[PDB]
């Protein structure tokens, strides 16, 4: 097999001429030439079977992406793995090749308003479809938004996704959380497990702010500092929002803080479009029950030029399968990953 940066990348012979793109905790991603479709593709090598958590993230990624079909969501084109469960060590997932991601793009380019507007529209169009399937992404951020030269945008990474469960969203104050710190809604640190659609809208608001200034809006340095940053810009929560807070410890914490006035969006973003800032305000609303929903955000004046519900498709049915997968040992999850990838086997 070819080898990229030392490591074995055993995808031959359908995929050859490999080239490094990046890496992370998930594994490594390369570009490769597809010999059947005759085109370059992205291929990522996942090696998750030694730990339950890694198996859960792998199964969520595969199960969800195989069931979704939408222009603004990355698909899965092929899956390579051994013919038996005994021999299966690595899983290679083949996806459409894109040019870059929004994280990388914001390091080098300042985006015009019309690029921000079109990218935001596509994020929300893809999110409408995700949410219509009763799925939560739960880790939206610039590096999970893939882009090409024609400005097509595709959402990726469903490793932390879940089926929405508003009835079981409640948790205690300062409860541990896995998704990327800078994009966490304030309620994650106060009373929420991130099991409602509102969690994703907050992250989109953070992405919009980041496209406006090329800097993360709430760069918390650690868990509670994240909430410090959010309250530093939003200011102290209203009495009505405090009375919605659930937890004794969260209420006491917020009541103990000195009063903080809100930092106006037009002072943080003096060159931004006023309609973009009005939508940003509605996405970055403290109380998740008052935060704008995806369909309302699509209908906001900022996106009026693109808004077309007839061209913003929904999923044919909501997902009802387990995405917690909390009670399944890694051996059972390996069996499920094996079964879920069977359709790509030659025979
Ligand atoms: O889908 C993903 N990236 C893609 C996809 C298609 C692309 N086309 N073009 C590009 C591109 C990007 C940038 N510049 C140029 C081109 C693509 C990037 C990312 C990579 C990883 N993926 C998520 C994923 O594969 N899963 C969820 C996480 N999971 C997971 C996480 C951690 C661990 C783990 N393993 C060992 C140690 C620690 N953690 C294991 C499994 C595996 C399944 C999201």
């Amino acid at each position: 097999p070819e080898m990229v940066r030392g490591q074995v990348f055993d995808v031959g012979p359908r995929y050859t001429n490999l080239s490094y793109i990046g890496e992370g905790a998930y594994g490594m991603v390369c570009s490769a030439y597809d010999n059947l479709n005759k085109v370059r593709v992205a291929i990522k090598k996942i090696s998750p079977f030694e730990h339950q958590t890694y198996c859960q993230r792998t199964l969520r990624e595969i199960k969800i992406l195989l069931r979704f079909r939408h222009e603004n969501i990355i698909g899965i084109n092929d899956i390579i793995r051994a013919p038996t469960i005994e021999q299966m060590k690595d899983v290679y997932i083949v996806q459409d090749l894109m040019e870059t991601d929004l994280y990388k793009l914001l390091k080098t380019q300042h985006l015009s308003n019309d690029h921000i507007c079109y990218f935001l529209y596509q994020i929300l169009r893809g999110l409408k479809y995700i949410h219509s399937a009763n799925v939560l992404h739960r880790d939206l951020k610039p590096s999970n938004l893939l882009l090409n030269t024609t400005c097509d945008l595709k959402i990726c990474d469903f490793g932390l996704a879940r089926v929405a469960d508003p009835d079981h969203d409640h948790t205690g104050f300062l409860t541990e959380y896995v998704a990327t710190r800078w994009y966490r809604a304030p309620e994650i640190m106060l009373n929420s497990k991130g099991y409602t659609k509102s969690i994703d809208i907050w992250s989109v608001g953070c992405i919009l702010a980041e496209m406006l200034s090329n800097r993360p809006i709430f760069p918390g340095k650690h868990y509670l500092d994240q909430l410090n940053h959010i309250l530093g810009i939003l200011g102290s929560p209203s009495q009505e929002d405090l009375n919605c807070i659930i937890n004794l410890k969260a209420r006491n914490y917020l009541l103990s803080l000195p009063h903080k006035n809100k930092v106006p969006w037009n002072r943080l973003f003096p060159n931004a479009d006023s309609k973009a800032l009005d939508l940003l305000d509605k996405m970055l609303t403290f109380n998740p029950h008052k935060r704008i929903e995806v369909e309302q955000a699509l209908a906001h004046p900022y996106l009026e030029q693109y808004y077309d519900p007839s061209d913003e498709p929904i999923a044919e049915a909501p997902f009802k399968f387990d995405m917690e997968l909390d009670d399944l040992p890694k051996e059972k999850l390996k069996e499920l990953i094996f079964e879920e990838t069977a359709r790509f086997q030659p025979g």
